[PDB]
RNA sequence: AUUGAAGCAAGCUGUCCCUGAUGGUCGUCAUCUACCUGCCUGGAGUCAUCCGCGGCAUUUAGCCGC
């Protein structure tokens, strides 16, 4: 039994979920550099809040996925390529996964030699000289960068086609809340008033103030477009491999990403599917179980690049 | 039923279709370098702006139409004539379908060598002087591709009359959207800011700011030109035909590719028409078995040139 | 403004990738209190039978219960 005959029958996939918070009544949203919190009128003038940013999600989704303890994918996706950048000690600098862009990064294909930058000329010389072949691009990054295909790239430099190629995002995800109240709540640091002066100095006491809200229904969205699975149209058993992983990717982190801040503790009741309608979600438990197959299968399929893990050495 | 006997003396199709984001509240528009600030007074003293330009639209309802990876028509479409060039290796890399440029252009009509040119110089000796009738010249642009009559075209050089010979458009398109109120976001550069604070290498931060909009309603219009095609008058059925892809350009734009840019998905709650009212718009599963009849029966009339592929030399 | 196309500046280039969060004790004392007249004179009144004409009758063809 597979689900991706079901869902290739479809054009798209919507998911929400519904939170609230664990203990009380209120919660921080995201602090923006020069907005601290983003809200706005919604359509029928009720006030909106953007909670989290689906960029900082996409980082959320990665960092369930991969652990940069072991410097090892999960139990499951154990098996599956990344790049990781050593530093001139042999101690491991960065990974693609621990990476924000994952492969322009100025410690991947940088420095003053990088096997991945000849990779990268050789593979995509189809796209220098060429139309850009988004199956054959997909599947370049089949080979280095599996989490690349679903989160996209964009590879600005001059050697790499001046910047002119590009993948977006298969999936994108944001959690939103709506008609929102506001709670002001400042505080003071406070010890030893007189003995301590200038606050320049950290001395005195100094006043501060914060803003929380509160919220009827806070809701998170995940949308999944399976057209551009099959514009790559690279392999149905990959096809297989992408939307089990991102199912994997998202049911796990609705149980182990749940508090986004300190003081952002938040619970889910239900989740749900808005397309395709009347789909039924398979368990995590499974998705553990079945997922291994899926990666051995595109293994003997070859998709995968020969070693999986390729390490390169970073220095400025 | 039969559409131009129903319609037969509106001189314009004017339908409008009201859409929005398919999950949240969102939206972002394109940007102009030359243009800059896309918002603009409106008469009826409320903040209205361009959601998709013209010039875009027609780039889009050409896509369509089209596949990239098996470089063929739909299986509806298929039969229509288009223009591929090949490669130095012989494999063709662009036609004129997926270019908006279409005739006039650094790689069709301009070269070292040039046959196409003649194949219009051919025609052009019996056009000659005097106002050129849009009959022939429509039935020469029919011969080498109909999309560059549903959506026009000229030719620039001078001895090809200097652009004196040009096709108007015959469908138009625009996106808008009503009462709009800004907001905003932003982001930075999270990973390793310590190692160098210069932002020249991009290791240090950098505060981004944009800029999302909402809108109570967002619709699109589109119009089209009947006295014109109808001016056009190339056989009946041959009209059936062109009214019937103009159609189905709709509504493969109204049910895929609404989503103009990643960061927001649309879809579409209603396709209405204002002018010649009453009459209500066909559905996408009898357009889509009517279709291959009129394909056909236009084959058996015969009217596009018989080598339904032409291939032309390119060279640089 | 019209017979012999202003329905006529018409084809003209801006795209995707980015995590802003860790922690700050607004807290202690304070008396609101005392005196004062609401009240006062004033007509709502007056006469008008619960019987039943229902049912039987489309009914003046004709009567009959509680």
């Amino acid at each position: 039994m597979k689900l991706e005959p079901l869902l290739s029958d479809v054009p798209r996939l919507l998911m929400e979920a519904d939170l609230v918070p664990v203990q009380g009544t209120r919660f921080q949203p995201t602090g923006f550099p020069d907005l601290g919190a983003a809200h706005y009128e919604g359509p029928d003038g009720r006030p909106m809040l953007l909670v989290e940013s689906a960029q900082s999600m996409a980082n959320r989704l990665e960092t369930v996925c991969w652990d940069k303890d072991a410097d090892d994918w999960v139990v499951p996706l154990r098996g599956l390529p990344v790049v990781k950048v050593l530093d001139k000690a042999g101690k491991p600098l960065t990974n693609s996964v621990l990476e924000a862009h994952r492969l322009n990064s100025p410690y991947i294909l940088e420095g003053k030699d990088k096997t991945l930058f000849d990779l990268l000329k050789q593979e995509l010389a189809h796209m220098e000289e060429g139309p850009v072949d988004i199956r054959k691009l997909a599947e370049t990054l089949l080979k280095v960068d599996a989490n690349a295909v679903l989160h996209g790239v964009f590879l600005a430099k001059k050697e790499l086609a001046g910047g002119r190629l590009r993948l977006p995002r298969a999936l994108s995800a944001f959690i939103e809340a709506e008609d929102v109240r506001v709670a002001s709540s400042g505080g003071v640091k406070n010890d030893h008033v007189n003995p301590s002066g200038d606050t320049s100095r950290g001395f005195g006491n100094v006043p501060f103030a914060r803003d929380e809200y509160v919220s009827p229904r806070i809701k998170a969205y995940f949308n999944l477009d399976l057209a551009q699975i099959r514009a790559f149209g690279l392999g149905e058993q990959v096809d297989r491999l992408l939307i089990a992983l991102a199912l994997y990717k998202v049911r796990r982190f609705l149980v182990h990403g749940l508090r986004l801040r300190t003081a952002c503790d938040l619970d889910c009741q239900a989740l749900r599917v808005t397309r395709p309608e009347g789909w039924e979600v398979p368990e995590l438990s499974e998705l553990e179980a079945a997922l291994p197959g899926l990666i051995e299968a595109v293994a003997g399929e070859g998709r995968f690049a020969q070693p999986a893990v390729t390490i390169v050495t970073y220095e400025k």
